[PDB]
């Protein structure tokens, strides 16, 4: 059985989240469209990295056939990222919260070619702040988001995936219980939570 | 007068006319999302670059107050970098020609999340290649999307800008002129032409 320490499968996906990533930007000088771009692709080509790290230490991830974990990381690794970057958000608005020393206010949103490139993501945090989603919730839905982005019948450890994939949404079941208790609104809630994470793999292929 | 090497002002913006710059992408190994971005951010910084000094090049620009220069760069860089994409794409089925060796055909739209990146900036070529425009037609456009970004009234330089601006109008119209001839659709392929134009300034600000 799991130690005292972590005695819940969520305390482990608690312990494997990476200190968040600082973007480098100065703030000093005044803000363009061109080093904030330039700036934020530095910072999204660390993240991709900090990312697979993550994944990595999933229990249960690195126990797929390698091929299964590479194909699940390309069908999933830039909507992981918007649902990072969407909880970040919504923790402090309607701002993109890129990094702690890179937020895309209203103002800097208003900048050239700026707020056609974000709009989509913005809608990632309005859906967490309609849905109160919890801390809990969260990392069992980002856990997910990553192994329901391809199916089962199109890897090769399908039964191994199956259950590992099963293990999470009723970890997701559970954190769903812990905050809201138990009602009849509980499946509703699944439904809403499960559905969000449905949006987050449109526009993949 | 203009010599005879360079009759018009339009083969004056041919001269002007940067060599296509090279994204360096390998294309022996096989292809992945994560490599057709970050080749592509490389090649977007160095396209700003070459776009800087085009705009620093064409007749007229660099008699405007210095803040003049900045504001219509500011405004308008990333349209003309994707008028010119488009006009690439053109000359070249529905594909995006970022570069020679880095294009993006059906295949590689296919590759999750880049058609979803990909998808707004198919108007462009589609719309060249809809009304059939001219390399003479396109020189023109190309800086009258530079000099139509901001409004001459919230400039320094109000009456140079606007009559610089209206040279490069009637460059167009001679360049519709020359390929149609006299015609009473000569006026309809103008409009066509300009409304092209504002669509590219959408989404800006
Ligand atoms: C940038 C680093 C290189 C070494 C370090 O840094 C390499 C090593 C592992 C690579 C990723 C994985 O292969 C999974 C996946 C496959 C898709 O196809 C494209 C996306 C993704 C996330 C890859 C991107 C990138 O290429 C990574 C992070
Ligand atoms: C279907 C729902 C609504 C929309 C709203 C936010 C959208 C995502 C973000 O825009 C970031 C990112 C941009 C890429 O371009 C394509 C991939 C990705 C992951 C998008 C996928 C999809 O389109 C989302 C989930
Ligand atoms: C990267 C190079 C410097 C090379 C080294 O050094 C620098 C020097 C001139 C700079 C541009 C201009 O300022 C005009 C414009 C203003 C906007 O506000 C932001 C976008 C843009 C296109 C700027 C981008 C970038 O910053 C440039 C290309
Ligand atoms: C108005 C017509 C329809 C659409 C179709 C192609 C669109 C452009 C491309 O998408 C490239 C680029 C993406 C930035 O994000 C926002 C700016 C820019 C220049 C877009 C502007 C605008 O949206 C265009 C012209
Ligand atoms: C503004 C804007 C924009 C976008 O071009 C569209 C979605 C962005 C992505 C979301 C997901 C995301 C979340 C972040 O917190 C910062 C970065 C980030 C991005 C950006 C990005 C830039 C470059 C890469 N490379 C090097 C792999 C990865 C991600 C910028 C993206 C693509
Ligand atoms: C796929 C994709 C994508 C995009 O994120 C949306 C529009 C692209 C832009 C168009 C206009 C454009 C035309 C080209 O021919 C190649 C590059 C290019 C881009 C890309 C770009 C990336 C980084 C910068 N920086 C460093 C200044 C500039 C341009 C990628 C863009 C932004
Ligand atoms: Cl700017
Ligand atoms: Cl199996
Ligand atoms: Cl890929
Ligand atoms: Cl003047």
């Amino acid at each position: 059985t799991l130690p005292q320490l972590t005695p819940t499968l969520v305390s482990l996906l608690e312990v494997i989240e990476p200190e968040v990533l600082y973007a480098g930007y100065d703030g000093t000088v005044p803000d363009t469209t061109w080093r904030i771009m330039t700036t934020l692709n530095m910072l999204g080509g660390r993240q991709v990295i900090a990312a697979v790290k993550w994944a990595k230490a999933i229990p249960g991830f690195r126990n797929l056939h390698l091929d299964d974990q590479m194909t699940l990381l390309q069908y999933s690794w830039m909507s992981l990222m918007a649902f990072a970057l969407g909880w970040r958000s919504y923790r402090q608005g309607n701002v993109l919260c890129f990094a702690p020393d890179l937020i895309i206010n209203e103002q800097r949103m208003g900048l050239p070619y700026m707020y056609d490139q974000c709009k989509q993501m913005l809608f990632v945090s309005s859906e967490l702040k309609r849905l109160q989603v919890s801390y809990e919730e969260y990392l069992c839905m980002k856990t997910l988001l990553l192994f329901s982005s391809v199916p089962k019948e199109g890897l090769k450890s399908q039964e191994l995936f199956d259950e590992i994939r099963m293990t999470y949404i009723k970890e997701l079941g559970k954190a769903i219980v812990k905050r809201e208790g138990n009602s009849s609104q509980n499946w509703q809630r699944f439904y809403q939570l499960t559905k969000l994470l449905d949006s987050m793999h449109e526009n993949v292929t």
